[PDB]
């Protein structure tokens, strides 16, 4: 009835997937590696930072210390992606710094551990809502663990993630793009292989695509509040 991936996006997929699994801290068993931000830390939010806000400092350190690793594998992901890596550099740093933050946060969100009700970060730092909100988000730690709980029920699949990190990547909403048809082009194919494949899973939920197509928006919101701290060091 719905369609399904030809065979040109069955081709598609098999990349990106792999871009993300050979990108994700920890891979697919990274559950059985944790440890838990200890209790005392991320509690006192009491110091005063450049940009106005008050921060715990000694959590925002023991994020800032596992960050750069983080956007490292963003970049590795992107870069497998073939039509990435056909933009020019110019495009391809604007993208970058653009989705940093999409990614790293669905990245942790689909890492949602109901049992504990923590995030996951790098596949091994376990946190709660209130360390990572005093360690530098705001607000941006309750949408980030709202997005956990909410996926836990779509049962996302590496693919579905894969997937769903592309059309974040090629956004065509970003100021400065030399190259903007070629970008929108390859987000099209993106999202159509994107809503096929979810066609072949027949997921126990109705409205399944839309409802997860809201999502994107979610994390384009995250992505818009915490996009300071990206004036990153993209080497292409
Ligand atoms: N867990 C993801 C990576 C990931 C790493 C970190 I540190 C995260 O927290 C942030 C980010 C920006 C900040 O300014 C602060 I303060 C904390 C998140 I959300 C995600 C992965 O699997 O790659």
């Amino acid at each position: 009835q719905r369609p399904e991936p030809t065979p040109e996006e069955w081709d598609l997929i098999h990349i990106a997937t792999e871009a993300h699994r050979s990108t994700n801290a920890q891979g697919s068993h990274w559950k059985q590696r944790r440890k838990f931000l200890p209790d005392d830390i991320g509690q006192s939010p009491i110091v005063s930072m450049p940009d106005g806000d008050k921060v715990d400092l000694e959590a925002f350190s023991e994020f800032t210390k596992i960050i750069t690793p983080a956007i490292t594998r963003v970049v590795d992901f992107a870069k497998k992606l073939p039509m990435f890596s056909e933009l020019p550099c110019e495009d391809q740093i604007i993208l970058l710094k653009g989705c940093c933050m999409e990614i790293m946060s669905l990245r942790a969100a689909v890492r949602y551990d109901p049992e504990s009700d923590t995030l996951t970060l790098s596949g091994e730092m376990a946190v709660k809502r209130e360390q990572l909100k005093n360690g530098g988000l705001g607000v941006v730690s309750d949408a980030i663990f709202e997005l956990g709980k909410s996926l836990s029920a779509f049962n996302l699949d590496d693919t579905e993630v894969a997937l769903l990190q592309a059309v974040l990547l090629m956004s065509t909403d970003r100021s400065g793009l030399l190259c903007v048809d070629k970008i929108e082009k390859s987000q099209e194919a993106y999202l159509l292989a994107f809503e096929h494949y979810v066609n072949h899973r027949k997921h126990n939920i109705p409205h399944f695509w839309p409802k997860l197509l809201m999502k994107v928006t979610d994390l384009r919101m995250i992505g818009a509040c915490h996009a300071s701290r990206f004036l990153h060091m993209k080497v292409e």
